[PDB]
Parts: structure tokens; C-alpha cells; sequence
């Protein structure tokens, strides 16, 4: 019947959901309703908008679309139509760790969407970003905040048996202090790599010695060879008996039914367009770790986009 | 669990599906595979691409995404991985009426997507198109081709009982000749309206007399008042006893489970951004027809995005 054609129409207009979600975030609808403490009429909503004079017909149509997306609700209460929050809209309310406002605003920004229009030129023998265009660190600082919190709470035993840990690329050290606070017996050292402000083997040849090296979202930015060199340096830095490397990064499984499978594939494409990196399958991680001369590995799933790869070098 | 958060991530990256579909169309993947007559290996596919030197890793990742979208297929045949067409991909193969290549290329064009980024400024008291940017008529000529074909085949009886018909805005008359050919006893007259190349009542005051007036995708571009004036002129043009108006246009029902509900809502938003028109609910059509002094109406669903409103003026 129409189901296959509708599948195509829904793919064609998929950008509408992204850009109506952006509008809902730019209008701060979720927080207006949340701060009000109860559902709101259209005119009540319209008065609190950071805009000035408001087209209420157009707001009504935006609200209708958002209700159909099941992000907001519409109810007849006392013969008046009132707008509320659907459960998913909780991730649009500010003031808690899982708030997604920053991610939405960064990803749906027009300039950061622009490379995706150049996906084709990206298949013909330069990053799509340059062809497209010639801060949001909170979206990353927050992301690294949810990852660390998951590590401590969901699979804390990966930090068992060690007394020292080096976090490569942790910058100021915000991330690794979750470890330092949950495990005060672990001496945590942050280590940023020396890099040119204008290869991998020399950039990594003086990693501080520690029982374990942690690399959160590092290796997805490097090709297989440079990753092998990185892993070899890390192997040099850890003790023979109980030393290990902790990689945090996506494990791609297109056969998975996990709710995040789709977005993980999408982020692989985004890495292709913007950085030239990739997200690796379990098999790719296996071959890369074995090719580094490591002895074993173990993947742990956490309630995050990334997974955890424990890699044992000896 | 993660299902609500995944709902949000899938909304955020909804534009990825649109723009990977565009890439698949720009690469002509569906027709390469179709013309080959059987599934193809990555290197076989890569050789036939209108590109020149081809990044095969990047093509592989695009193909992986397209297979996960269930538009293309991947199979191990003779220990070799071969890419084929999933059923929906039939609408990507050229050479038949329901081919959607033109629609995909027009809608996902970057400049025609640009207004959607200005949805917010569109809620503050000018069409988003001007704020965004300061042929595809085949997508319309084809669309009007599928509508006419549906009219004749699915609800042909709407043209029963008449011997004359005027098609307002049919241009050259391609559309109304489906009627003229299926119903040779119906004298069909096309009538384009006089318009300024730089209101509605004078623009419509000399519609040719006929048993019936047909308006395909006209009224969604006019506000309620101008539509009422239009309908009054049309009422003047048709006979008292068996005269009628035939409107073809979306009937919006957000409560519907029809596969096209979502895209119909989206097109209402698109009309808001680009033209300032709207798509009307059944109740809005009812109130507008009754407000025009008409006596009745009847909605017929067809296998098209638009529905059919028979409006009886006497």
C-alpha cells in the first residue's frame, strides 16, 4: 500500500523533526512550561516567549507539530486547551545532568549541518566541513560528565586492582576526578599530548607510567596504523602483570537492536564528514588490539553512547 | 530506560536520513543497481559512479547506512558481499510515474531547506524564505499527474452527471486532459487567472460558466476570507441544480493513523515557512464552505497526499 512510499516521505522530511526540535529549544518551551508548574494555554505560553509580538497562529501550528511528535501534550481542561510536557521533554528541561539542550543546539546548528549536504563530494577522492564552510565545549564537557558517571556507577570494577591511572587527553582533569573521588586509593594523573598548533608515535612516546591508561574518545580520531602505534606506547607504559588500557568509544553493531544503534551509525558518518575518523565494529577493535600485540580484550556495555573496551597488553 | 532519550537523539539526527537519501539519489545508486539487473559488489558499484576516483571506504559506510535504512540490501553471495534494492528503493528507480527522484532532489536541496532554520523568526510577527535567502516544476507537473490519475481511477464518479468542467490554474491543461480523455462527453476548459507580475474577488470574477469548477492545490495558498470570496465566485459560475465545486487539497487530521499524516502536518509547516498558506482540517473546510454560503460538502480519500472535497453550493 502506501507504507513503503510513506517510509520514503518520512526519510525525505526527517530534517523537519530536527529543525522543529531546534525551534522548540530556542523558544525554551520546555522550561517555560516546567517553571510554570502546570500546563499552559496558547496565550499564556505566548506571553512568556522571549520574542516580542508573537504570531499565535504560527505558534499554534508549531505546538501542534510538537504534540504530534509526542514531545509536548495537549489537553482540554475546563474547556480550554492547555499544553504540557510529554515524558521525553524532560531532556529539554535545564538544570540536570541529562539535559540535552546543548547537544540539540550544537548539532542542529546550520553551519554544523552544512557538511552533510556535501556527503557526495566526500565520496570523490578533503573533509566535507571545508567544502561546506571554507562554545559548544559544554556539549563535550557535559558528555564526558555523563560518561565518567556511568563508568563509576555501572562498571566501576574496571578500576579494580590498580593504584595509579593516567587519563590521556583529559585536559584540566574534570573527567578523571570522578575516578579520583570514587577511588581515593587511585593516584590519577591527567596527561594532554604535545601537539602542533598549525606523527602519533612520537606524540605518545612519553606517556607517564601507570597501572592503567584511559583513553576516552581518543582512538576514534585516528586511523588503524596510528592507533596501533598509540596502543604500543600505552603497552610500554603499564606494568607487565596487572597493567591494562581502558578505551571508551563507540562499538558499532548495525545488527544490534539497542535504541542507540541508529545514532551510533550516524556518528560514524559525522566523523567521516568532519574529522576523517571512524567508529569501529567489535571485529575492528579485535583486529586492531591483536595487531597491536595485545593479548586480550573485553567489551562492556554502559548506559551511554560509547562502550568500554578493556585491552590487556600482556 | 534509553527509549525516550533515543527518541530525542533520533529527532536530533533526523536530517541525516534526508541528506543520506539525497546522496543516494545524486549517486544514482538505485538505477545503477536496477540497470545492472542483479546485485553488485562494492567495487562493481564504485566503477559505475559518475564520480571519478572513488573513496571506497566512504562509499562502504554510505552503503552501510543505506542498508540500515532498509532502502538497499546487503547479502553474502558466493562469499562476496553484494548490494541490492529493498522494496522501497523502487521509488528511486526512474522511468515510472511514482518515481520520487525529483521530489527528493527539490525538497532536500540546501536552499529550499534553509527556511526551516528560521522557523523561530517566523514566530515573531515575513516568510522564512526571505530571511533565509534574501526547474523543479517537474516535481509539481509530476505530482499533478499522480493526482489526476488517482481522480480518474479511484473516485471517477465525482465527474458524473456533468458535461462541462473548468480547471482553474491548470496552466497548459496537462492535468485536465486526464478528465477529457477518460470522459470524452465532458467539455474541459482550462482557465488561468489574471495576476500581477510585480484581490482574489476581482481575480476570480470572470470564471467561465461550467457544470463544475475544479481547483487542484489552489485554496491552500489563500487565507479564509479570500477563499470565501473565491468560493462565492465559483458558486456564481455553476448551475443551480447540478453544479458543484471540486477542491483537491490536503485534509489535515492529526488524530489519523494514515501513513501520510506526518508528512501532511509537515507540509502545513512548509506552507507556513514559504508561502504563508496553510493546510486545513476537516472542520476548517466545513466552516469555510458553510461560511461561503454553500449547502454541503463531502470528503473523499484517495491514494494521494491530497484529498477531494466536493462542495455543493445550492
Amino acid at each position: 500500500n502506501l507504507s513503503s512510499q510513506a517510509k520514503l516521505w518520512n526519510f525525505i522530511y526527517g530534517f523537519a523533526e530536527s529543525l522543529v526540535l531546534k525551534c522548540a529549544v530556542q523558544l525554551d518551551l520546555a522550561n517555560i512550561i516546567h517553571n510554570n508548574g502546570t500546563s499552559m494555554t496558547l496565550s499564556e505560553l505566548s506571553s512568556r516567549l522571549p520574542s516580542q509580538p508573537v504570531n499565535e497562529d504560527a505558534l499554534y501550528r508549531v505546538m501542534r507539530y510538537l504534540v504530534h511528535m509526542k514531545l509536548f501534550t495537549k489537553a482540554s481542561i475546563d474547556g480550554e486547551l492547555r499544553y504540557g510536557l510529554a515524558p521525553p521533554a524532560k531532556f529539554l528541561v535545564k538544570g540536570w545532568d541529562k539535559c540535552m539542550v546543548g547537544s540539540i543546539l550544537a548539532i542542529t546548528d546550520k553551519d554544523f549541518m552544512a557538511p552533510w549536504h556535501y556527503l557526495k563530494d566526500g565520496l570523490a577522492g578533503g573533509t566535507a566541513f571545508e567544502k561546506a564552510l571554507g562554545l559548544f565545549n559544554e556539549a563535550m564537557a557535559n558528555d564526558s560528565r555523563l560518561i565518567m558517571s556511568a563508568l563509576v556507577k555501572e562498571c566501576g570494577n574496571i578500576f579494580n586492582g590498580i593504584t595509579t591511572l593516567v587519563d590521556v587527553g583529559g585536559g584540566t582533569g574534570t573527567a578523571v576526578r570522578n575516578i579520583a573521588n570514587a577511588f581515593p586509593h587511585i593516584k590519577c594523573t591527567v596527561y594532554d599530548l604535545p601537539h602542533v598548533i598549525a606523527v602519533a608515535g612520537d606524540m605518545f612516546k612519553f606517556i607517564p607510567k601507570a597501572d592503567a591508561i584511559m583513553m576516552k574518545c581518543i582512538l576514534h580520531d585516528w586511523d588503524d596504523k596510528e592507533c596501533i602505534e598509540i596502543l604500543k606506547r600505552c603497552k610500554e607504559a603499564v606494568p607487565i602483570e596487572g597493567g591494562k588500557v581502558i578505551i571508551v568509544d563507540i562499538v558499532l553493531n548495525v545488527q544490534s537492536e539497542h535504541p542507540y544503534t541508529k545514532m551510533r551509525l550516524t556518528l560514524d558518518l559525522d566523523m567521516m564528514l568532519n574529522t576523517g575518523g571512524k567508529e569501529r565494529t567489535e571485529e575492528e577493535w579485535k583486529n586492531l588490539i591483536h595487531d597491536a600485540g595485545y593479548k586480550g580484550h573485553k567489551i562492556t556495555q554502559i548506559t551511554a553512547v560509547q562502550s568500554v573496551i578493556e585491552a590487556y597488553p600482556y
